[PDB]
């Protein structure tokens, strides 16, 4: 139950255990009644989304998250056809216009399999609650997402190890951005899309998502080393190009997740300076709990995640 | 010169020759002097451009879209790594965000080949003039069209067939979109963000590039027959899917054209009545300007495209 040494974070209250114990039931619903997604705890989920958005007026609002997370799973369920497949399952998010004649057979691929119809159904609660800008913002988020993913199958059909930045650069993709980007529309207000957009606000997202991603690779790399092949995480790539021990690679990524969150905040705070109106100072809040709430998600699974003897 | 008989289109006027001809010559010395693009006419995309955007106040706004557009096209010069080289290419567009030692790393990248000086020059010129929700409007619909390749590759690397509508889902994504949603940076006036994420909109748009892109699976069928291996387009797929004859098979792609060009009309026309304001009219005008710009281009550019003997 112990964080990296050296890693910088924040902790956090003790996520309220009436709302997991809720989320997870409904959640665990959802799964079974509602889009089939097997023939996984709901406590596990629910700690997790409690715990990254603690302003949540309600549940609803909280299991728009949810679901959007599990079913974000349930698509990691070759990567040689990887770009056919994920395509595919894209068009549950952003929707096929077509023919009379072929719209009703892609309607039907949506309850084809798992991962669509948890996409679909995940989705479609969104859309009804959301704004059309917060649903685009979404589309935007996952396609990013997509991207990551089919750069990470394509240098592993070969076997490719990327430069650091290289990876870095994958790593910003194929990345928990879409989770802290919703932070307003689960907090039940909105970022207005032209102050979404702009250079700085971009900029500071990018960080975040980079930091907390980061951490992933920290507390997944034990785990990564029997995953098939060499799976690729920050540690494993310094080692390899930079040719370090594994342990001093490590620490550096340590450093590297340091201060891509000491300038996440930065950013943050700078932003906040410039453009004081209250949807910011709201979502930049939001953004900075989501990524302490995902430290302290991995740091408390000991069932997924468990740390190297480096110290 | 003649047109595909029986595809439903507006005729165009012929493109001022003037511009035409300025077009070309900042192009060529874009190309050859900013991003050494190689060691091509001005003329072709000067006319694509010209036809496309009548609307342009002037030959700076239409250089937005010609640098975009032929860096595009520097980016299509196996398919196995693709995933790893078009994420590397989309950080041009998107840019990414880092520590200060692998920032710089990432900076030199963009130097590297012809598609990313390219991209990082014509995206540069974009960011300058655009609103930051028209920049990032422009980089949804580029990882849309990543996506689109990495379906398409990853179908190549098996000789997959897609479905019929599979195929027409990947098209709605490898597909010209990013061009004609531009039309409002390049006329020199906003469609709102808030107004652009509408769904009818967002179907409109849809509609639009999944015609206008038929419309080059049509023109460069017969070129295709000769692409490595077995290019899919619709006539093919259909062909193949629903065992028909080539010809009957084309003919049929006509009609689905026909349908989608036909829905993208009536669903602009809905738009233009439910919504009539000023920078939704106009958008809705240059989206249908720069179709039926994209058609003359294909009918009139007899040295890449030419028709089957289906008549
Ligand atoms: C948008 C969502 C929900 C997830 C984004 C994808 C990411 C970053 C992960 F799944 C975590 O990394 P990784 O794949 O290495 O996961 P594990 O280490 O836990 O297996
Ligand atoms: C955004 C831009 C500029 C282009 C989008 C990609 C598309 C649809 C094409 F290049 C045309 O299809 P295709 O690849 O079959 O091109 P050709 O038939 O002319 O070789
Ligand atoms: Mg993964
Ligand atoms: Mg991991
Ligand atoms: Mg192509
Ligand atoms: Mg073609």
């Amino acid at each position: 139950g112990r964080a990296v040494p050296g890693l910088y974070h924040h902790p956090v209250p003790e996520p309220d255990p009436v709302r997991v114990e809720e989320v997870s039931r409904r959640i665990k619903r959802w799964a079974e009644d509602e889009v089939q997604l097997y023939p996984f705890d709901g406590f596990s989920v629910g700690r997790y989304m409690v715990g990254c958005h603690p302003d949540a007026p309600t549940v609803d609002h909280l299991m728009l998250a949810t679901r959007l997370m599990v079913a974000e799973n349930a698509v990691d369920d070759s990567p040689v056809g990887l770009g056919g497949r994920l395509l595919l399952a894209h068009t549950a998010i952003d929707h096929f216009h077509s023919t009379a004649e072929y719209t009703p057979t892609w309607q039907a691929s949506l309850a084809a399999d798992a991962p669509r119809r948890a996409y679909d159904s995940a989705m479609g609660y969104f859309v009804r609650a959301a704004t059309p800008s917060q649903s685009d913002r979404y589309r935007h988020d996952m396609a990013r997402l997509h991207l990551g993913y089919l750069a990470e199958g394509a240098w592993a059909q070969t076997g490719h190890v990327p430069e650091v930045w290289e990876y870095l650069a994958m790593r910003q993709f194929n990345n928990f951005r879409p989770c802290p980007t919703i932070t307003d529309t689960v907090g039940g207000y909105e970022l207005p899309a032209d102050l979404h957009a702009r250079p700085d606000m971009q900029r500071v997202i990018a960080l975040a998502g980079n930091a907390t991603t980061i951490v992933n690779d920290l507390y997944s790399y034990t785990k990564e080393l029997n995953s098939p092949g060499r799976h690729l995480n920050l540690p494993v790539v310094i080692a390899e190009r930079e040719q370090l021990c594994e342990r001093d690679a490590y620490l550096k990524a340590v450093e590297v997740h340091n201060e891509l969150q000491h300038s996440f905040e930065a950013a943050a705070a700078d932003l906040a300076e410039a453009c004081p109106l209250p949807p910011v100072l709201r979502f930049l809040r939001g953004v900075a709990a989501w990524v302490d709430g995902n430290h302290d998600w991995h740091r408390t699974n000991t069932y997924r995640y468990s740390l190297p003897d480096f110290w």
